[PDB]
């Protein structure tokens, strides 16, 4: 698909068993989903942008579908305030910035 | 262009008659500046990141080349660490995001 930037890019992904929506965000190195259950081993991580820094858990080989595409990487969990695919997820779905 | 996303999606901008580095960003609703001068009143803005809210000063009708693209709009200063093209501006330049 084609998605235009007049509004905010949000897709249905689905991770760990559970639908969400998240934002398409070509800012993000990471990939970041609001607190949830994910199986296996973590870390913990903190990641910072603007307002400072947040703690993380870092889970590595993590599957999520992504708008109908299957992706697997890191995928950090914690107080986000959106659901948010970095630049780590959309390379696996192709995703490209036009213009 | 077409930019993938294996880097970050980098970018030369050109404001005030300054080459700055900056962020092509579709997570942002708006374009953030670094600290610098720019003409004309401005007025305040809240703008909530990953770590929380920041205050910005918020100048309107200013005149940026992104990647050797004209736009005039809206650019926030602040204290960012990194300079970000927002969904404001991408939306001026024809920006996509295609997968
Ligand atoms: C209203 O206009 C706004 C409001 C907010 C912002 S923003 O906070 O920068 N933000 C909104 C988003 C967190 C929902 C855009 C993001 O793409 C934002 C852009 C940015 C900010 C600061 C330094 C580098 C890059 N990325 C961002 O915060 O990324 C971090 C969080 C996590 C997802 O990945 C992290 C790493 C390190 C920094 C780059 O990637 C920009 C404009
Ligand atoms: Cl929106
Ligand atoms: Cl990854
Ligand atoms: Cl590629
Ligand atoms: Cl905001
Ligand atoms: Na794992
Ligand atoms: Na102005």
């Amino acid at each position: 698909p084609q998605i235009t930037l007049w509004k905010r890019p949000l897709v249905t992904i689905k991770i760990g068993g559970q639908l969400k929506e998240a934002l398409l965000d070509t800012g993000a190195d990471d990939t970041v989903i609001e607190e949830m259950s994910l199986p296996g081993r973590w870390k913990p991580k903190m990641i910072g942008g603007i307002g400072g820094f947040i703690k993380v858990r870092q889970y590595d080989q993590i599957i999520i579908e992504i708008a109908g595409h299957k992706a697997i990487g890191t995928v950090l969990v914690g107080p986000t305030p959106v659901n948010i695919i970095g630049r780590n997820l959309l390379t696996q779905i192709g995703a490209t910035l036009n213009f």
